């Protein structure tokens, strides 16, 4: 891919151990973040400190993208490496010098941001439509749905705990464990340690 | 604004009348659209049709935009005339050509779209963290910021239905007059057929 590779050529590329802050929400936004390796979490939070997971980036994914387009944004969320991370930064000046050598670099931010707002729509109705129980079902649905999810003779098979799912669906790790425990009597799913399978 | 102008001379543009949907969820998307004149809401249903409001755009707001950059996407949502517009239309392969031409439309294109990913997010957030009175109370507050908000001695006036409010915050439109009753007891705001003064 001559494109990344002439791309992060302008880069300067940075590593970031497990749990360690990306971004900061509040903090003034200059500079755009791709990740060459690992995955982070973006997330959210409310007043009383309770954290919520907005999105799941990983390998090939733009970051801090948002204040791009006009000069003076703060960034609207925190980014944690889930992960251990290399991570390639440049100053939003001269990324905007390469978008006028090769607007393909554009295309692709762009491509992952239409994504990024088509999936967070679906979470705005989720979050509106359903109640707690279907919320949790839909998010397992949806981790099923994860290009990671492995085949399983029942359905399809994810790792995850019952803190993720419950900062993913805004509620308590123990609200999760009573949910997870009737889905599992309703054989819709089934669970392990760490590990769920999805009927489907 | 050259740009626009440029591009606009490459559209084709057409009328809609009030109430008309211009955009199907679920259609196989190949065209880009901008609002020369008029408004539109952008909205998403439940399995029963009930309908939320994501989003309203404007003059100047492109729409459509989502299945840009890869084949083979549908139409994530309804969109639906609110006043009667006047509607550029250009295929996706010839925005392509624009682009290459000139970087700057797709820069003007992709600010709208961070723009739409941030209030998304906050819009998550409070459907997360939020009861539907801080909720209902936060939209009437946004909407007394609308630039068609009128000033009134008491404070800010809008006009809405209880059921646009409840498509916004994802309530029954009874459930929003009940608590619009409220907060008129509290006197934070006050009420009438479709006109709301929000005190302060
Ligand atoms: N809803 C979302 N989906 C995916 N990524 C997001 C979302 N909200 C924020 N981000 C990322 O969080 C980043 C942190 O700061 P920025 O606002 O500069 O740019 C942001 C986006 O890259
Ligand atoms: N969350 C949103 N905020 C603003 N506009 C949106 C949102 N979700 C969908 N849209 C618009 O709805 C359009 C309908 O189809 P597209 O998916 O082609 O492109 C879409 C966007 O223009």
């Amino acid at each position: 891919d001559p494109t990344l590779e002439w791309f992060l050529s302008h880069c300067h590329i940075h590593k970031y151990p497990s749990k360690s802050t990306l971004i900061h929400q509040g903090e003034k936004a200059e500079t755009l973040y791709y990740i060459v390796k690992g995955s982070v979490a973006v997330l959210i939070k409310d007043e009383e400190g309770k954290e919520m997971i907005l999105f799941y980036l990983n390998q090939g994914d733009f970051i801090g993208e948002l204040g791009l387009f006009e000069e003076g944004q703060e960034r609207s969320a925190w980014v944690r490496a889930k992960t251990a991370c290399e991570v390639a930064e440049i100053s939003y000046k001269k990324f905007r010098q390469l978008i006028q050598v090769n607007p393909d670099i554009l295309m692709r931010l762009s491509a992952q941001m239409a994504r990024r707002l088509q999936v967070t729509s679906e979470k705005v109705g989720n979050l509106a439509f359903l109640d707690v129980t279907g919320r949790i079902a839909q998010t397992l649905l949806n981790l099923a749905k994860q290009p990671d999810a492995m085949t399983h003779p029942d359905g399809m098979q994810i790792k995850i705990t019952r803190q993720e799912i419950g900062q993913i669906v805004g509620c308590s790790r123990e609200t999760v464990g009573r949910i997870l425990k009737m889905l599992e009597d309703q054989n819709l799913i089934s669970a392990h340690g760490k590990t769920i399978v999805v009927y489907g």
